[PDB]
Parts: C-alpha cells; sequence; structure tokens
C-alpha cells in the first residue's frame, strides 16, 4: 500500500448526457440510473483483471498493474478489453433506456462514452491522511490519461503512443498530435477500433 | 456507509491547488507522496475541525459534504463549509510559507501553489452509489455539478459561493458579485467571492 514508483497504465471513462437523461427522473430514478451504469462499468473492470481506483460522479478510473503487478503488454491488453467491454455495455443500456422513454423519446438522447489510455510512471499507494486515505496513482501520467479522455470524439477510445505501440496497427482508426495543458511536447494519440 | 440513495439539502465544497505537479517534478517520488499527503493532512484536518465530512480526493482536489451523512441545518452547513474554505486557504499559505523554506517553490521557479474553492448548496441525491462489487459514499446532482464549476470559475487563492449560500454569508463578508454562465445550465449562475477572512 506505501507508495511507490511504478509502471502503470490508467484507464479513465466518462458518459455525458446522463444528468439530461435523469433530468426526468425523481431522486430513485437517478440512483438506479446511475447504479445500473456504474455496475456495468465496475464488472468491465474487474472482469479484466483491472482495479477501480474511484468513482468521480459518472466518470470511472481504473488501474492497471497495481496493486497486483501486471507486465506492460498485459496492462494494456487488458486495459483496452475493459474500454471495449464499457462500450458494448452503453450499447445495451443505451438500447434499454430508449425502449424505457429515456431516449430518443424527445431531448435527452442517448448516452455518449469518452475513454482515454495512458501507460506511463506514477507514484502509485495509499494517499491522503487520518481522516481519510485512498489507494491511487499520481503524477504527469495520470494527467495524461485524464486529458486523453476529455479530448476524444463521442463514442470513442483514446490511447497514448506508449498504449498503441502494443495494439495491432489495423486497428488505429486514427492518428492525430494533440496539445494537452501542463505538457510541453505534444502528444501522439490514437483513437483506437472500439470493436476488435 | 449504509446510506441509500435519498434526495437532501446539502452543501457541497470542491477546493484544488494547481502547482503540485510542477512542485513535484524537481522532486523525487517519496518526496512527492509526503508533499501531497502534508497538503491533503491540513485540507483533511480544516473539514474534520469543522465537522464536515470529506468525501473524496481527486488528485490533489478535494471533495467534502456538509449535511449528509450526518443532519445539519441548512446555516451551519454554510457556516462550517465557509469556515472550513477560509482554514484551508489558511493552512496553504503557511504550507507555501514553508516549501518556499526548502526551496520546494519559488526556486527552479515552480510558483508557490494556487488555490480554488467553489461552494454551492442544493437538493443532491446522497449515499451509497455502484453495485454489491464496489460503491462509495457520495453526492449526485446538477447541485453537485454546480459547485464544482464554481471552483474552476473563481479566480487563484479565492473563494466563491452561489446565492443559496451568500443568503447566509454577512453581506460585508461579500467581496464581489457577479453573473456568470456555467456550463450544462441554463439560468446564468449569481456568483458571490467571499473574503477569506470574517
Ligand atoms: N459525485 C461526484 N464526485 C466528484 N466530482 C463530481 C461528482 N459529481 C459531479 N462531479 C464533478 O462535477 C462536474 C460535472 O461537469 P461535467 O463533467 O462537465 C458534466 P458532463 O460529463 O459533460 O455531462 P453529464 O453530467 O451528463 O455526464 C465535473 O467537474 C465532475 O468531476
Ligand atoms: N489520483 C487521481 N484520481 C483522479 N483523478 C486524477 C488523479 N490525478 C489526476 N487526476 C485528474 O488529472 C487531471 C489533472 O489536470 P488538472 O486538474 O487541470 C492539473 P492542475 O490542477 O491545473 O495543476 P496541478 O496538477 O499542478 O495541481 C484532472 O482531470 C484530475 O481530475
Ligand atoms: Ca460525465
Ligand atoms: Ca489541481
Amino acid at each position: 500500500m506505501r507508495p511507490e514508483p511504478r509502471l502503470i497504465t490508467i484507464l479513465f471513462s466518462d458518459i455525458v448526457g446522463f444528468t439530461r437523461m435523469s433530468n426526468a427522473l425523481q431522486s430513485q430514478g437517478v440512483a438506479e440510473l446511475l447504479n445500473e451504469y456504474l455496475g456495468e462499468m465496475t464488472r468491465a473492470v474487474f472482469e479484466n483483471q483491472g482495479t477501480v481506483d474511484k468513482f468521480v460522479g459518472d466518470a470511472i478510473m481504473a488501474l492497471y498493474g497495481a496493486p497486483e503487478e501486471m507486465s506492460p503488454s498485459e496492462q494494456v491488453r487488458r486495459a483496452i478489453a475493459t474500454a471495449r467491454q464499457m462500450l458494448v455495455a452503453l450499447e445495451k443500456l443505451n438500447q434499454g433506456w430508449q425502449e424505457r422513454g429515456l431516449v430518443g423519446r424527445n431531448e435527452v438522447p442517448p448516452v455518449r462514452f469518452r475513454c482515454g489510455i495512458h501507460q506511463g510512471m506514477a507514484v502509485v499507494g495509499l494517499f491522503g491522511s487520518q481522516e481519510r486515505s485512498d489507494f491511487t496513482a499520481i503524477g504527469p501520467s495520470v494527467n495524461i490519461a485524464a486529458r486523453l479522455q476529455e479530448a476524444t470524439a463521442p463514442n470513442s477510445i483514446m490511447v497514448s503512443a506508449m498504449v498503441a505501440q502494443y495494439v495491432p496497427d489495423e486497428e488505429i482508426i486514427k492518428r492525430e498530435f494533440l496539445e494537452l495543458k501542463g505538457i510541453d511536447e505534444p502528444v501522439m494519440t490514437c483513437v483506437i477500433n472500439p470493436n476488435m
């Protein structure tokens, strides 16, 4: 648990259109919707042996390579598989929320998905204090993964060069250098095929 | 830790610093761990002393709740949230003074650390969110989004609250009043920068 420098793979996912969709229902409904979603994401992360760092509203942060050790290639394989399984889940969910009147039906479009994945060094371990301490990762690598998730287009998966080097060339749909805050050197990003 | 999601009037506090990464770069790891911890330690103590609830940490950002899980009057929620925000800023200044005296800031010149805090009071679905496999206690809803947007909109080393919060704060303690259009929200919001001192 004690914080230490380690090569890990960070995954940030987030959905847009949740509050808009929940704006209709009451408290009970908003909670059901969110829990439904959160459960699916968690399932995708665990099934791929990933670590659910935390939830940030309707955003999810997962780690691969901590606390349990994992090779750089497995970290990426599993991070990618999680991101793709998440998308399939959102498709299933959106299908259900549409047949149920929460989508398509009159001004609350389906919920779009955004996922960012990066691999790099990060101080990982327990951070906080006596009042509160949580297991997480800190550092530019984490910052980068978060910025990729926010920079990518709707319903897509964007990764860094460090991650893409383990991905079959035919799976990289688009390449583009992005200027990310706090980073001087432009970052080469790669949108990957959400299927396989 | 057992509270099922339920609607409730609460006060949400979001604080965030800028300069940690920069300060920790010209540094080396179990020193970025002790640094963030030193900072986090000060922030959480400010929340605990004011009986606030530390919802979670988002990197070097802090989320605190007032009015949950333990009930709290709407006036007490604001008094304690305001007091927390002011104490944090004081602690930050104390921290920068220390880091300055350690060459952690103001050398290889990483500017001193900046502080931002946003506070808002409104309805929110509070309780445990997630699934049987994983769930945490937090608040959800437009009210939470607002508090977050207020913190990201205010200027460095300042505290910005919404009208709902300002109504409990002495008029003379309100430094500035101005309408700002927050993301994803239809009606502009009345923002009020409070004086860092009582
Ligand atoms: N329970 C919670 N814990 C931590 N942060 C939270 C939170 N609920 C909301 N937030 C914060 O509130 C803000 C919400 O604004 P956005 O992320 O821009 C909304 P969005 O994702 O674009 O649409 P959406 O809410 O429909 O999904 C974010 O800054 C988020 O981190
Ligand atoms: N341990 C962690 N858990 C969750 N989110 C994290 C995190 N570490 C970093 N992040 C995310 O990484 C991103 C960092 O970007 P910013 O918040 O803009 C950095 P900053 O506050 O401007 O400067 P700073 O890092 O020097 O404080 C945010 O989206 C933040 O929420
Ligand atoms: Ca979102
Ligand atoms: Ca920050």
